């Protein structure tokens, strides 16, 4: 009674797809109580629901044969109500029975050749002659009266939403043959379901939009003011106008396109005519949407602006933004690669004041869109797309495109030899016998150049506590500072405790240090924006302290992130290490951090790790009250730990039976976390090259006697094979000495031994 | 010897050690109700209310004195050489 118009009208009564033999274009099979239910008399037609508004209807029989959860239909109705079979329909009585005064079918000649005539008295008469058709308005029907599949297009029709069209009134035969392209320009009219890897920030495009336009009253009562505009941004070729034309197609709003360079490309005091005429022509119809595309085109930082009628533009657009109010109920949304490249004036409140971002879409949205791009090919069935998925790493929604493009062309290629040079009579085999291996995507994705490899990733990592093991004291003193001040917020409330924003790990370099940032965000399904020392001492030789700031700002738009700033002295010691000159502390870029860590409140959410091998060196600025706090000493992997990293580098390779993991943890001793990765790695070269070898040396030996016949020889090494790694172990060194222990146990013992009240007891 | 900033970590360190209590004491709770989920006698109103004598106990353990008495020293030896530089005392008028 307060949240329920909420639903799209889904119904205990919805009839499942289900596949008929008829021919009849508008006779349905449904469940016996159908008739009962709404008790739907005989004598009217029932208004199916599809999509988009693009629906066919049929007249409801009393022909009850199919069962009580699906409805038997052939292709016409299913398929004109514009949606595949796997679409929920609605099943409801229409009272629109109404007879057509003059309509408008348009055929495709194809289907038409062979007899022609008069329209109306070779076509409309077979077809119409009572013959229970009932149509929806702007369909193109499916018409089976006749030894082959003809189509007739639907678009005029008198009664607005529908008729029984029927010859008693006049019918014009002013239909005119089309074509089968024509069909995409109406499905430009794109689905809801036709976007990957956005279900993450689509939700939050849903739920501002369809609430303030599919329900105007709650807004205009309640008083709650919708956006004046919405501002999506990131990196092109996203599929950011589908978006657009996705949440307004699937709402039922008018939708209006202007275009950055179409307005910027024409006489120097028209294109100021040609916003106006859009923002005045989006206000009369329905509720709209505009969506200025390439907006840091018409509208770039000042310091590009440098013409007058450069700076015209702007202010007129700025004049129609501000001139919306709640009259019109028009909403506005924009789209730029970045959002610092747009000019200040615009983000202020009332013109795009809320800001969406859509980002590079991760491990399964890159399997979605796959999913979606290669729901028209024939793949073989060896295709394993959710491999194909996983090494794509800089791929964006129309890098795939194309790559699914380059698979099928080199399929084609791969046909070529036996396509005649001049085969215009491409056999039909040559057309649809076409199966695209996994040879054909390894090929292609090796010649693609992937758009977005030099963007922060933000999404959830995959390594998980299992393959780290052991350091129980680290995991517990992590959890109480990521997880509990998120899933249990409200105790923080009870007590009066403020959250830690802040750790800093410390240990002997490459120690699994990054596995454990990865292993708590992936406990608490965090995002993880990972910073690396190369990208900081970037900073440090030139410009500082304006990427800073929008790193900060890139992690707010993504809360809860953990924010892992690896290598935090790795300016310090790139400046001298104690550097002669005098330097002390500060050094341009970790100042920069203070203040903008200072600058963010707790309630986002933001954990900020750092990571070093210098623990004394780094700044004495930062292990303050109020920044990151504490320090962890992550020690070398002692015994438990070591078998979870073998265990966990040797997945992937298929490993002998035989063996013993348990051992060789057991006797390498003092080695790091990252020379158990190497040993795992040069225990495969020996057994690669023991198996390139013996390959070359069969192929050798059988073309020495190639009368031998000897063929079907499986292969000899298909396994890791024990006495690999007793010879991998010949060459498995030791990263940090002793000395470079008993430097880090001796600076726990000076960061310790300054403590120690625990004597203190309470007296009485 | 214990700072302005070195008794606001004896003071949440305190605190840290009731979220824990009173966050496992919930959960704990949880997984032995599954034994009888029919008890209906459950949700005790609270297990840990307070910050309750005994977490001071422990928290004094991680208690850190931030300023060495090796460096209170360089400031005492400033201030009492203002003093000593100063102090005209049997300074009186005449009569």
């Amino acid at each position: 009674l307060s949240t329920a118009i909420l639903k799209q009208k889904n119904r205990p009564n919805r009839l499942i797809v289900d596949e008929a033999i008829n021919e009849d274009n508008s006779v349905v099979s449904l469940s016996q109580p159908k008739m009962d239910e709404l008790q739907l008399f005989r004598g009217d037609t029932v208004l199916l629901k599809g999509k988009k508004r693009r629906e066919a209807v049929c007249i409801v029989l009393s022909d009850d044969t199919c069962s009580d959860e699906k409805i038997r239909m052939n292709r016409v109705v299913r398929n004109n109500l514009r949606v595949r079979l796997g679409d929920v329909i609605s099943i409801q009585p229409c009272p629109d029975v109404k007879y057509g005064k003059r309509i408008h079918v348009l055929p495709i000649d194809d289907t038409v050749e062979g007899i022609t005539g008069n329209l109306f008295e070779v076509y409309l008469k077979p077809y119409f002659l009572e013959a229970y058709r009932p149509i929806r308005k702007g369909d193109i029907f499916l018409v089976r009266g006749g030894m082959r599949a003809v189509e007739f297009k639907v678009v005029e029709t008198d009664p607005s939403p529908y008729c029984i069209v029927a010859p008693d009134t006049v019918i014009h035969c002013e239909g005119e043959p089309i074509k089968r392209e024509d069909e995409e320009e109406s499905l430009n009219e794109v689905g809801y379901d036709d976007i990957g890897g956005c279900r993450k920030q689509l939700a939050q495009i849903k739920e501002m939009v369809e609430l303030p336009l599919r329900h105007p009253a709650l807004f205009k009562a309640i008083g709650v003011k919708p956006p004046r505009g919405i501002l999506l941004y990131g990196p092109p070729g996203t599929g950011k106008t589908l978006i657009a034309r996705a949440v307004a197609n699937e709402t039922g709003a008018f939708f209006f396109l202007i275009n950055g360079p179409e307005i910027m490309s024409k006489l120097a005091g028209e294109s100021e005519s040609n916003l106006r005429k859009a923002f005045e022509e989006a206000e009369k119809n329905a509720p709209a949407i505009i969506f200025i595309d390439e907006l840091d085109a018409i509208a770039p930082k000042r310091e590009k602006t440098h013409g007058e009628v450069e700076r015209r533009i702007v202010s007129q657009l700025l004049t129609l933004m501000d001139g919306l109010k709640q009259r019109a109920h028009v909403i506005v949304m924009a789209a730029t690669n970045r959002p610092n490249s747009i000019d200040p004036a615009l983000r202020r409140f009332g013109r795009f004041d809320r800001e969406v971002d859509i980002g590079i879409p991760d491990a399964t949205g890159r399997l979605e869109i796959l999913q979606i791009h290669t729901k028209n090919m024939k793949l073989a069935d060896d295709v394993d797309l959710e491999q194909v998925a996983n090494e794509t790493h800089g791929h964006v929604g129309a890098d795939l495109a194309a790559l699914c493009s380059e698979a099928a062309l080199q399929a084609i290629r791969k046909k070529m030899d036996l396509i005649d040079l001049e085969d215009e009579t491409i056999d039909a085999e040559v057309m649809n016998s076409l199966a695209v291996t996994m040879d054909d995507f390894r090929w292609a994705l090796s010649q693609s150049n992937p758009s977005a490899l030099r963007e922060t990733v933000v999404e959830v990592p995959q390594v998980t506590w299992e393959d780290i093991g052991g350091l129980e004291d680290v995991k517990r003193e992590l959890q109480e500072l990521v997880q509990y001040p998120v899933e249990h917020p409200d105790k923080f409330l009870k007590f009066g405790m403020t959250p830690s924003k802040g750790v800093l790990f410390y240990g002997p370099p490459g120690c699994g240090k990054t596995l454990l940032a990865k292993a708590i965000a992936n406990e608490c399904q965090a995002n993880f924006i990972s910073i690396k020392g190369p990208e900081l001492l970037t900073m440090w030789f030139g410009e500082s302290e304006a990427n800073v700031r929008e790193i900060f700002d890139k992690a707010r738009q993504a809360a809860p992130c953990v924010l892992f700033f690896d290598e935090l002295d790795s300016i310090a010691k790139a400046r001298g290490g104690n550097i002669g000159d005098g330097g002390g502390a500060a050094d341009r870029v970790i100042n920069q951090i203070l203040t903008e860590m200072d600058g963010m409140s707790t309630k986002k959410n933001v954990f900020i790790i750092g990571a070093t091998n210098r623990p004394d060196i780094i700044d004495p600025a930062i292990l303050r009250p109020g920044r990151l706090d504490q320090l962890i000493y992550i020690p070398l992997p002692d015994e438990k730990s070591r078998v979870a990293i073998l265990k966990a580098n040797l997945r992937k390779s298929p490993v002998a039976k035989d063996v013993d993991l348990e051992f060789l943890a057991k006797m390498t001793n003092g080695f790091s976390g990252a020379d158990l990765t190497e040993i795992c790695q040069r225990a495969c070269k020996l057994a690669i090259r023991e198996s390139i070898e013996s390959e070359i040396r069969r192929e050798r030996e059988r073309q020495t006697n190639p009368s031998a016949m000897e063929v079907e020889e499986d292969d000899p090494v298909p396994e890791i094979r024990r006495d690999h790694f007793e010879e991998a172990m010949r060459f498995a060194r030791r990263s940090v000495s002793d000395n470079d222990i008993r430097k880090y146990e001796m600076f726990a013992q000076t960061l310790q031994q300054s403590r120690g009240f625990g004597s203190f007891r309470f007296p009485s």
